[PDB]
């Protein structure tokens, strides 16, 4: 790596299924209109509530990936 | 939303199950007194450990709810 | 200063005209059934969006009062 | 929200008539091309100066809206 | 602890004699009116001052306390 | 800017009308004795009170200014 | 406690199956070498991907002990 | 500057030589797109290593720019 | 106080007795020559060690005073 | 120094006789161990309540020391 | 040390040249004026674009010296 | 990785040649007597000066590796 650059991105994942989920669940939303997706990095766990259950689960992270052609 | 106000306490969720777990039932109790319950925002992940196993996870969080009141 | 022992809480007011709208109106209906409030310290800025315009925005502060000691 | 998968982007909106000026042209700009805005975040308040006069107040706002799902 | 939850308060202590005395008693302040604490976390360490001594020292901390009952 | 060397000080303006006011106050005050201010940067939003109502905001911010270099 | 003395040691959990399994399978390990850990601390959440997928999660936490004898 | 608008993005510049060069290589790829670098700011200095030699440099960087079209 | 301006110094206060007299000997001097001490704020708590001896406690402070001139 | 190296660990110091003593008693024991330890730096101040009283301050600080020879 | 205290300054370096050169520029600007400094700590690495080269490297960074007399 | 787990210490990179040096120099000791190493990240960047120019820089910097075999 001399000239290997990379873009972050910032995404808030959600699902009422917990943080793993969420992270999962945002994830696939990015790599499926973005290019090889490199790394996360969750930046907070927030969350809303309805009856007093988590309504859904809020995972905002930073995903990595590469840029190329040339 | 016209001009209401909340109110942000913090609780101390704790499970063996994980963070999930830990999370749901931290907020059940704050829920069980408070005043609808609109959102939540973990702080910190840490947990008690006995020897090769967790004993408890501990999820701080801020729960914040409404305040609005006259 | 000796005795004073004060108690610091964390309030949310909301407004759609602006920061000190916001901070005036949480402080104000703080008070509107709390103590004396000392200080107030700026947590946070966000807001909630319909289309280009806030349409309030959200000040979290720290807010703390002295409590009673005889 | 369980498909909701939102993308926080940044940006700095200036004025020189304050912040809430500064936060509002932001946000406008930003939406008159793009989508819909759903919350912002105050990242920071700063300023550029001629004597001891601000020619323009600089606020960095993280925004983020809702991607698309099917 | 699968269903302990905490309380976590914020109390500011002070006291001419130093950072020890002033954590010392506000604390005595929170336990005299609440339920059995069972921890604190410093914040800050601030001060004021008279003839150029500290007229008196001010430990933010945060206090933790167990709920229970059924 | 090669031989730029510029020093950041830091200042805490006040006003009863605002955060734009305290700023401005502070900022003002600051060059009127003082160099060519460059930049501010605000570090605290916070403020003193009476009853509900703000006597006065505090924004302090660290501003900076050129040096001399020849 | 009363003049015990605690290392605070740093280890990184990785799993392919979400946060929980990460934070317990890096303490295992810990655990399998070191005197009975006391207490974990999470500082991180990352994750690398070698497609669209979560390859494995990797939860960075701080781990204290004791050490004390004669 | 009357009320101009700018955009903030992420990039990760690497280079075996060194910090400079991983800056400098990362602000390289950011501009050959973009729209005249306005300023950066280093958020942290990463490094992979292979051995007992840094194998690349890794600078994650914030670059902003224009956007006050219209 | 109707809209005075503060002025905001870093010292480092320094003793072998402790945290207090660090900084109640480095509010000394910053006192010995301004202009009236307000209030002061800790940064940090550090300190020079020989080999099993605190040689020396250095608390660095930030010290607030007037600067409402005219 | 100039071609110096140091390791830094990380040490919890507790003490029933406040922050002081914690520090004092805790580097105590590194050096019990350790090479003669050069700096250390507080990272907290907490502490358990058994009850209204302080039962042990608890004093995180990170100690750092040299390392060469040959 | 027992009544020794520092003064903490904060100054911008920059350069064309990179981090260490801005570093080192800045700094002998203070030496310059200034009393003997001691040390200095980073606070930031920005700086400033032209045809999309760092025009100018700017480390801002914090120094501190002793004052003395009597 | 699977199932892997790390270990993060702290160094110190000192030298006379400004941050990439110090940085190269501090891992190269790392390395010296660890398996080897994986990765860095950058804490922060000080240095102490006995005089106008810098003595040498500090690096201190998180490594991590890797431990696994049985
Ligand atoms: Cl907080
Ligand atoms: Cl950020
Ligand atoms: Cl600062
Ligand atoms: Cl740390
Ligand atoms: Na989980
Ligand atoms: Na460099
Ligand atoms: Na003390």
């Amino acid at each position: 790596m001399s000239n290997h650059t990379y873009r972050v991105i910032e995404i808030v994942g959600t699902s009422p299924d917990g943080v793993d989920a969420a992270i999962q669940g945002g994830l696939a939303r990015a790599a499926q209109t973005m290019r090889a997706l490199d790394w996360f990095e969750v930046q907070s766990i927030r969350g809303h509530l309805v009856d007093g259950a988590v309504a859904h689960f809020q995972v905002t992270m930073k995903v990595g990936f590469r840029l190329e052609d040339s």
